[PDB]
């Protein structure tokens, strides 16, 4: 299922992002001279040496190349050299986060409660799966088209054994702001843990970014949790939505919503989204249809194209 591929067939055209993560690339799959060339997304391992960067990537590429579903990221291929290199699916709009962030004025109630049943199907995918992702959040849903999301990011990933309910984890810096009370308190990752995760990611795009507990310190959180403090109301939300957030929240994690149920509840609330979410001017905000989504990527690779021409 890990398809170990040649570096040399791969061509790095744009850096797309740099972090902690490391590098995420544009890339050109080239296995035959100038007759195919598949544009990929190519995430490079910086820390080429590090034993612990090696296990962590290694961990992601094994979770990653396991999934098969629509509203998840597959792992196409690995090249292993002195680094590490995941091929992964190009997703032309980037994270949701970032999306919804710059496209706020034109985000309508049919879309965000789309992107809500979507990222649900496919944490039930996982959750149906064994996975606990341990690191949903809007940063980690990335746009294939406005239409169509996906969950990825599985650095975090674990696989639970067969009818086994909870993954203890050891020491690391951890997501706090996305994390369930229990999960922060006792390192104990479930289902559950990912569905308050879940909560606070449908809050993200509810709010157009907002970031959860905005001001308050990582260090504060399990202590305004404890008191019952949970992220606001976002102006958009009827009380129907955010009373399906808060359930997420609930100290007791079988209280929680299941993911299958909070599909059956967000695809309910899509069919009349103009009921549950109150955006001005709803009515007359548009996004690229799938079709204006081909276009812009063909626009944008013929400029791509072109600089690799006035270069190499
Ligand atoms: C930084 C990542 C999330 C990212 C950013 N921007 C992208 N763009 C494509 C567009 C420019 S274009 C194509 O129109 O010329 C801006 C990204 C495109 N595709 C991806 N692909 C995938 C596919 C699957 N998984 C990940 N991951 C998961 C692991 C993370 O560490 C990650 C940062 F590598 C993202 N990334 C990412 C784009």
């Amino acid at each position: 299922l890990l398809r170990i591929l040649k570096e040399t067939e791969f061509k790095k055209i744009k850096v797309l992002g740099s972090g902690a993560f490391g590098t995420v690339y544009k890339g050109l799959w080239i296995p035959e001279g100038e007759k195919v060339k598949i544009p990929v997304a190519i995430k490079e391992l910086r820390e080429a040496t590090s034993p612990k960067a090696n296990k962590e990537i290694l961990d992601e590429a094994y979770v990653m190349a396991s999934v098969d579903n629509p509203h998840v990221c597959r792992l196409l291929g690995i090249c292993l050299t002195s680094t590490v290199q995941l091929i992964m699916q190009l997703m032309p709009f980037g994270c949701l986060l970032d999306y919804v962030r710059e496209h706020k004025d034109n985000i309508g109630s049919q879309y965000l409660l789309n992107w809500c049943v979507q990222i649900a199907k496919g944490m039930n995918y996982l959750e149906d799966r064994r996975l606990v992702h341990r690191d949903l959040a809007a940063r980690n849903v990335l746009v294939k088209t406005p239409q169509h999301v996906k969950i990825t990011d599985f650095g975090r990933a674990k696989l639970l054994g067969a009818e086994e309910k909870e993954y203890h984890a050891e020491g690391g810096k951890v997501p706090i702001k996305w994390m369930a009370l229990e999960s922060i308190l006792h390192r104990i990752y479930t289902h559950q843990s990912d569905v308050w995760s879940y909560g606070v990611t449908v809050w993200e795009l509810m709010t157009f970014g907002s970031k959860p507990y905005d001001g308050i310190p990582a260090s504060e959180i399990s202590s305004i949790l404890e008191k019952g403090e949970r992220l606001p109301q976002p102006p958009i939300c009827t009380i129907d939505v955010y009373m399906i957030m808060r359930k997420c929240w609930m100290i007791d994690a079988d209280s929680r919503p299941k993911f299958r149920e909070l599909i059956i509840e967000f695809s309910k609330m899509a069919r009349d989204p103009q009921r549950y979410l109150v955006i001005q001017g709803d009515e007359r905000m548009h996004l690229p249809s799938p079709t204006d989504s081909n276009f812009y990527r063909a626009l944008m690779d013929e400029e791509d194209m072109d600089d690799v021409v006035d270069a190499d």
